[PDB]
């Protein structure tokens, strides 16, 4: 619940979707999104978890939006930044 972005991979070879978070982050971790597709997740899902830090957390965080309550936000903007990609 603790691994950083660089420690914990979750894109494409997500070390962690091996260990709904599942498919929820293995296309919101590649370069599709951009510090503005971090800013649409902290506006849409109402969150200030990724209003203090856009760059800056852990897995814990993500799941502490919930992640199937707030899919329809954070798919938006999946979808969104894989095409923005």
């Amino acid at each position: 619940k603790e691994k950083s972005w660089q420690d914990v991979s979750k894109d494409d070879l997500a070390k962690m979707e091996e260990d709904e978070q599942l498919p929820l982050i293995i296309s919101l971790k590649k370069p599709s999104i951009m510090p503005r597709h971090w800013e649409k997740i902290k506006e849409i899902t109402n969150t200030k978890l990724n209003y203090e830090n856009p760059d800056q957390f852990y897995i814990e965080e993500i799941m502490g939006a919930k992640l199937l309550d707030f899919r329809e936000d954070i798919e938006d903007i999946t979808e969104s930044a894989d095409k923005q990609l």
